Parts: structure tokens; C-alpha cells; sequence
DNA sequence: GCTGAGAATAGAAGTAGGAGTATGCTTGCT
């Protein structure tokens, strides 16, 4: 229908982007940041946007998130203790007399408004069941863990309950349903999360496997809501998606018959399971590649399914309790209207003779997964579709369909190698370096002045890149100490190589004192790297290897992994900083399009650059340019953050784009000014040094 | 001793101590 106009939408260190022909409008913040009071707004009939009540508010604003509390902990304590906590804020947990810890006993509030690790649970035995525990945000109504019982769980207010609500002790002593999570609206799951969490409880642990039975099957079915976001392009990123998916399920050793149904208000179906080819990974991949477009309505893509599961007699066919059914809808809407489907899953449960015993409950013969994109989706509908089952996720909830395509990178990148450049795993028991491996850490004890300490990035086996004004000619091999992996021991150099065109000599006698044109250097190491959880290497640009990430053919040239890696907007990059013996991500934009300009000119208020007339004698072609506060109020750069790499992430890999060279003001154990830049060198601007000096290190140069 | 109308993060109307994708009701007159 109407429009509303943009007129002060704006929120205060943040974005928007307009859904559903511009009648409704999501609000992005930076990490770490919520946008405030609400995340969306939809276009009233009045020409206005939707009132911003928390109290009317004129402007929103991006404010810092918090974790919850712990509503209640049995059978023991946990501190600090506080209302609320702040983004990576600590908390221990301890149990009372004789009782037993099990879960992660010292959580810390990530920077995605989630405690890292898992629920602590204080247990004894004193049960049929284990104590099922409170996971934090909620609450837990029922204590007595005998069979047969239930416990039910709470959100607090303004929360969605992700997972079960009401859990009851089976028959065995594992618990029922599935451990339930309050949800925030911002609250998005990451790509490297939702590859590891749908991964596993597809797959069981031995490497992974797919468990069927003796002369067992299984049967997939792929259900898209093409009526919006998921259909555009005629389905591109969802073709990309499925192929992978196809691929790393067949790479199981597993013949699975496959069933393809679009829908946007019918079903439309592709692939029926009865189809001899139905098995065929390729002619399923050949037939998804070809799918086209063209009110949703979700009742009759899950009665399409429940068509393809039932059989054509009153007779049962063979082998009908041997199969495996698994159901992967996609979707970003899911307003629920043309009926209620969840009769359609109920009528499903009721075929495959499932919850209808207690011996043979059935469970494991059916698995649904939904894959909610955007902020439009229904947190409500997509967790009663999906399945419940202990210590396994089903229901996930991405940010774009960019963010899904790597969900799928990600889980086809799993079992490659430890030589694939920029590839980090999210584990469950994952320690800083797990999640920053390439990072190296220089120390340079220079005499009668500060002790330099500086970053690096583990490009190849031997080699080492960082920063030269790490280095002086002073400095002798004996003072300068790299770590890698985060462990104590320090590595053995063989020469530290400085670019050709370095000199922060300047430039001197203009009236420059520091000039840090292609600050860049090597450091050789005299023995070899050994590659594994801890340390493995980053990706350069115009390698092979970065067109193997990127998802591009082998015929790409330099400029076209430029043109994709650093386009004239501005770019989502990151980098890491040190924070109390910690590894943090910070993440920060390129100002390379129309603010590249802006952003260079700040470098006046740096230290002997305030009389300097052309600012292009000291921010050269050389550099790139982050912080400010636009678009985004960017975080800033340490004294030891500096010589490390400036990365940016892309189909769930890490391209090194830049190095860390120096910044206008330190202010950084961190009210910041806006002229508080950072540069760093640009890697593609000093390709033929990298190239003349790591051509024996297979990286295969472009 | 009532409220047959409108409000309300959208917003029809019916009349409901209603409902509602993060929440979730009052007018006025005696």
C-alpha cells in the first residue's frame, strides 16, 4: 500500500533497512549494541512510522546490551552478584554440600546478549532423572525429579522461549524435550553457531556419522517459503544452501531420498521422494539448480510432506519403521495463516507410529529444522514446528540470507584440513586462541624506552606478518620474541624482512616525524610451524586460496578479489585486541567510499601532523582508514593491538586485508573523540613485496 | 452507576473487563 517518508527514521549509531515494500523497517546496531527502544517499525495508515514507546521517544538510539540474571540457581550459589551484567562480565558458579558441578562453572556475557558455555547444573542423584537445571533467564517451576514428573520454564518479560516449556522425566532418565533459552527480538545466532548446532544432532560422534539402521533409509525433505526474501534472485542463495547441504550429507556415505517443495501460496513440488532418481545426490542438485519463481500459506508445504510420507494401500509397505524422515523448512516470514500446521506435524507424528508407546517412543525417526530469516520471522511459530530433543538445537534464526549461505560454507568447509586458510571451527569448548589462531604476538624490550608490543599474523609455516615500526635496527634478534598459539615459549628468527620503501625517517627534515608509508614487515622463522587447533594460517588477497573462500572460480583476477573484499562502501572489517591476557574480536568499518575522504583528513590531531599542509604526504595510497562515529560508532585500536592483522569475514572465512599501522590518538583502555581514526597498510598495495618473498611458501599467488 | 466510542508502539469495529509477531485499555456525564 502507501509509503511513510524517512523523515528522522535515523537511530543514534545505527542503521535501518526497509522490508515488505518499505511498509516495515529492522533497526541494526553495531556489536554488542541493541537498537532502542524497538527494533521495528511498520508504516501506519497516517502517513507516519510507528511510535517508539519503551513513553513516547522521538529518536532511537543504540544502547549497550546486558545479560540476564539468574532468576534462581538450586542447590548452590554463583557471583558476582548483580541485576544485570555487561558484555563480557564473568560469573562463577559453586554448589552447596555434597552436591555435584556439572556445566560450565565460569561463564562469561558474550558480546550477542548470551552467556558463553553451557548451563551449570548442581546434581546429587537424589532422582530417577538428572536435574534438568535452570538455564539462565529463566525460571523452573517443579523440584521433584521422580518419573513421571514435569517442570515447566518461564521467560521474563518481553522474552521469547526458544525450546521446551515443559519437560517431563521419560522412562530411562534423560529428560524430555529440549533445554528452552529466552530470546531476545535483536537476538540473531551466528552462522559458525548454527553450522556446529545443526551438524551435530544430525550427526553423531564417533569425526561425525549419520546413525540410520540395518536396512534402514532416510528420507529429506527441503521446504522453501519462496514468497519473499528466500525466493528472490529465483532462489540463488537458497540453490547455493541446498547444494551444500546435498553434498555434505552425501559425503556421509549415506543414499538418502530427497523431496524438494517451494511455496509461496501453493506448494509447488520439484522432487518427489517416489521418483527413482530421488537418491540420485546430483540429479537432485540438477533439478534444485533449475527451480523457478513463480499470500503464504505453510499447511500445505508440511501436507505436500505429509503426501509424500504416506503410502499408496491400507497395507503397510516393508520397511515403513526402518525410515528416518528429516524436514529442513526455510522461511522469514511464517505468519501462520491458511490454517494451523501444526495439526500437519501432529498428523505426521501419528504415521510414523511416534509418541505412542513407552517402549518404542519413535522419537528418533523424525527430525525438523527451521531456519528463520530476518526480524519479520514468528520466534512463536518456528519453535513449535520444530522438533525438541535433549542436548540438540533445531530451531535457528539468521540475519539475512548472506548469514544462512555461510551457515552452509561453514558446514561444507568442516573436514577439509588444517591448512585451509581463515578456517575457525566454533567448538563447544572453544578457549581464546581456538578462535584467533593465525594471531602471534611480538615483544620488543627496547632499552631506556617503552617496552613495544606488538601483534602478527601467521601467514604461512615460517613466515610471520606484522608492522616494521615494530622493529629498529638497534633492536638485536635477542630482544624480540614472538609466541604463537598462546604458548609460553617463544619462537627462533631467522631475519626480520622490512619493505624495500619503508622508512619512518621520513620525511624528517620536512617537518614530518613520523612517515609510515609500507609499514609492513616479515618475520622468517628458523623452524617450522605445526599446524593445528591452535595455530593454523590466515588468507591473503590475490591467492588462490582467498578464491577458494570467496566461492569464486579460478579464473578471478586480483582485481576482481579486490573489488570484493574492499568495494568503495564501507566495508564490515575486524580485528582482535588485547584485554587482560584476553583475545577479543572488535569490530570496525573501512571508511573506503564517500567518507574515505573524511576519515583521512582526521589525521591532523595526530602527533606532529598539526602544521602539516597536504595530508596526503602521510595518509598515502597505502592506507586504509576505520573508526568515528559514522556510521557507526567504531571501537579503536590498542598500542599493542598494533602490526595485527585487519581482517574482514566473508562466506564464513577470514581474508587478511590490511595491517595495523598506527592511530591519531591512544586513548584505547577504554568519552572518545570522533577524530580518533585508525589507519593500517592496505595488502594490496604492497602485493609484489609479498609475492617476491613468500613465493616459496604455496600460497599460490594469483 | 452507567459507558454501543475510541485508544492503542499496527488498528476494525464490537461492545468484549476481547484480541494483539518485543505490551497489551479507557471515555467521560452526576
Amino acid at each position: 500500500q502507501g509509503s511513510c517518508s524517512l523523515e528522522g527514521v535515523e537511530i543514534k549509531g545505527g542503521s535501518f533497512r526497509l522490508l515488505q515494500e518499505g511498509q516495515a523497517l529492522e533497526y541494526v546496531c553495531p556489536s554488542g549494541f541493541y537498537p532502542y527502544p524497538v527494533q521495528t517499525r511498520t508504516c501506519r495508515s497516517t502517513g507516519s512510522w510507528s511510535t517508539l514507546k519503551t513513553k513516547t521517544v522521538r529518536k532511537a538510539e543504540c544502547r549497550a546490551i546486558h545479560c540476564p540474571r539468574p532468576h534462581d540457581f538450586e542447590n548452590g550459589e554463583y557471583w558476582p552478584r548483580s541485576p544485570y551484567y555487561n558484555v563480557s562480565d564473568e560469573i562463577s558458579f559453586h554448589c552447596y554440600d555434597g552436591y555435584t558441578l556439572r556445566g560450565s562453572a565460569n561463564r562469561t556475557c558474550q558480546v550477542n546478549g548470551r552467556w558463553s558455555g553451557q548451563t551449570a547444573i548442581c546434581d546429587n542423584g537424589a532422582g530417577y532423572c538428572s536435574n534438568p537445571g535452570i538455564p539462565i533467564g529463566t525460571r523452573k517451576v517443579g523440584s521433584q525429579y521422580r518419573l513421571e514428573d514435569s517442570v515447566t520454564y518461564h521467560c521474563s518479560r518481553g522474552l521469547t522461549l526458544r525450546g521446551s516449556q515443559r519437560r517431563t522425566c521419560q522412562e530411562g532418565g534423560s529428560w524430555s524435550g529440549t533445554e528452552p533459552s529466552c530470546q531476545d527480538s535483536f537476538m540473531y545466532d551466528t552462522p559458525q553457531e548454527v553450522a556446529e548446532a545443526f551438524l551435530s544432532s544430525l550427526t553423531e560422534t564417533i569425526k561425525r556419522k549419520i546413525v540410520l539402521d540395518p536396512s534402514g533409509s532416510m528420507n529429506i525433505y527441503l521446504v522453501l517459503d519462496g514468497s519473499d526474501s528466500i525466493g528472490a534472485s529465483n532462489f540463488t542463495g537458497a540453490k547455493k544452501c541446498l547444494v551444500n547441504l546435498i553434498e555434505k550429507v552425501a559425503s556421509y556415505g549415506v543414499k538418502p531420498r530427497y523431496g524438494l517443495v517451494t511455496y509461496a501460496t501453493y506448494p509447488k513440488i520439484w522432487v518427489k521422494v517416489s521418483e527413482a532418481d530421488s537418491s540420485n545426490a546430483d540429479w537432485v542438485t540438477k533439478q534444485l539448480n533449475e527451480i523457478n519463481y513463480e499470500g503464504t500459506n505453510t499447511k500445505k508445504a508440511l501436507q505436500a510432506v505429509y503426501s509424500m510420507m504416506s503410502w499408496p494401500d491400507d497395507v503397510p509397505p516393508e520397511g515403513w519403521n526402518r525410515t528416518r524422515h528429516v524436514i529442513i523448512l526455510m522461511t522469514d516470514g511464517l505468519h501462520n495463516m491458511g490454517g494451523d500446521p501444526i495439526t500437519v506435524i501432529d498428523e505426521i507424528r501419528d504415521l510414523l507410529y511416534i509418541g505412542k508407546d513407552r517402549k518404542n517412543p519413535r522419537e528418533d525417526y523424525l527430525d525438523v529444522y527451521v531456519f528463520g530469516v530476518g526480524p519479520l520471522v514468528n520466534q512463536v511459530n518456528i519453535n513449535a514446528l520444530a522438533s525438541k530433543k535433549d542436548n540438540e538445537q533445531h530451531v535457528f534464526k539468521v540475519k539475512d540470507m548472506e548469514n544462512l549461505e555461510d551457515v552452509f560454507y561453514q558446514m561444507i568447509d568442516e573436514s577439509q584440513s588444517l591448512s585451509l586458510c581463515g578456517m575457525v571451527w566454533e567448538h563447544r569448548k572453544g578457549t581464546d586462541y581456538h578462535k584467533q589462531p593465525w594471531q602471534a604476538k611480538i615483544s620488543v624490550i627496547r632499552p631506556s624506552k617503552g617496552h613495544e608490543s606488538c601483534m602478527g599474523a601467521v601467514v604461512s609455516e615460517y613466515f610471520v606478518l606484522t608492522a616494521a615500526h615494530c622493529f629498529t635496527v638497534d633492536d638485536k634478534e635477542h630482544s624480540i620474541k614472538v609466541s604463537v598459539g598462546g604458548e609460553k615459549r617463544d619462537l627462533e628468527i631467522e631475519v626480520v624482512l622490512f619493505h624495500p620503501n619503508y622508512n619512518i625517517n621520513g620525511k624528517k627534515e620536512a617537518g614530518i616525524p613520523e612517515f609510515y608509508d609500507y609499514d609492513v614487515a616479515l618475520i622468517k622463522l628458523k623452524n617450522k610451524l605445526k599446524y593445528g587447533q591452535t595455530i593454523r594460517p590466515i588468507c591473503l588477497p590475490c591467492t588462490e586460496g582467498t578464491t577458494r573462500a570467496l566461492r569464486l572460480p579460478p579464473t578471478t583476477t586480483c582485481q576482481q578479489q579486490k573489488e570484493e573484499l574492499l568495494p568503495a562502501q564501507d566495508i564490515k572489517a575486524l580485528f582482535v585486541s588485547e584485554e587482560e591476557k584476553k583475545l577479543t574480536r572488535k569490530e570496525v568499518y573501512i571508511k573506503n567510499g564517500d567518507k574515505k575522504g573524511s576519515c583521512e583528513r582526521d589525521a591532523q590531531y595526530a602527533p606532529g601532523y598539526d602544521k602539516v599542509k597536504d595530508i596526503s604526504e602521510v595518509v598515502t595510497p597505502r592506507f586504509l582508514c576505520t573508526g568515528g562515529v559514522s556510521p557507526y560508532a567504531d571501537p579503536n585500536t590498542c598500542r599493542g593491538d598494533s602490526g595485527g592483522p585487519l581482517i574482514v569475514h566473508k562466506r564464513s572465512r577470514f581474508i587478511q586485508v590490511g595491517v595495523i599501522s598506527w592511530g591519531v590518538v591512544d586513548v584505547c583502555k577504554n568519552q572518545v573523540p570522533a577524530h580518533a581514526r585508525d589507519f593500517h597498510i592496505n595488502l594490496f598495495q604492497v602485493l609484489p613485496w609479498l609475492k617476491e618473498k613468500l613465493q616459496d611458501e604455496d600460497l599460490g599467488f594469483l
